[PDB]
């Protein structure tokens, strides 16, 4: 879409890509908050989870299954945290839906 | 007792009381007993899955449904400034109940990093 994540999807700027298929992309976060911190994003430009449609359900779930598989591939056998931010209170940094996966350290509570 | 004997399995079968927000055939949303934000609820599948690391490929629609229900409930609860969704996986995630669930937190500014 019209965000930096759109540019990454279109391969116009670099990112360290972990996995790709026909409908999503996983890549390491440029500002990592844990020893392992990556994103899984849909190629479809959904700007934020609050405007996702019902028929996007399987796609959103796909982001989580891809996140699961990438986490295992990156050796996160002790677990991890998945995060989706919505809007200003959620601290959403880019208006393209993205699933964070963080691990490689103890995650704490509250989650921000 | 379909769904198992974790506290969440029991909540699904109405054996333990909870403050329910939304219910359909696939999931249940209820308020967290130890809220970490002014609004803090959980969305859980009625199907018992212990954690994300063992979810099946065909669980995709269900997992997405948790997020769609999470976002709909957030709107119904007036979280118009946004919110954060969280899944805690395993020990490093700090998981305490091994029945998959999505947290939805809002009503205050959430901070970075997310724990
Ligand atoms: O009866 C319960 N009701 C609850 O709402 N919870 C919450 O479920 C969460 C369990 O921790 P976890 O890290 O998400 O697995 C935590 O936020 C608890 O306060 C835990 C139990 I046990």
């Amino acid at each position: 879409g019209d965000t930096i994540f759109g540019k990454i999807i279109r391969k116009e700027i670099p990112a360290k890509i972990i996995f790709e298929d026909d409908r999503c992309l996983a890549f390491h976060d440029i500002s990592p908050q844990a020893p392992t911190h990556f994103l899984v994003i849909p190629k479809k430009h959904i700007s934020q989870i609050s405007v996702a449609e019902d028929d996007d359900e399987s796609l959103l779930g796909h982001l989580m299954i891809v996140g699961k598989k990438c986490a295992a591939d990156l050796g996160l056998n002790k677990g991890y945290r998945m995060v989706v931010n919505e809007g200003s209170d959620g601290g959403q940094s880019v208006y393209h839906v993205h699933l964070h996966v963080l691990g490689g350290r103890q995650m704490h509570w509250p989650p921000g």
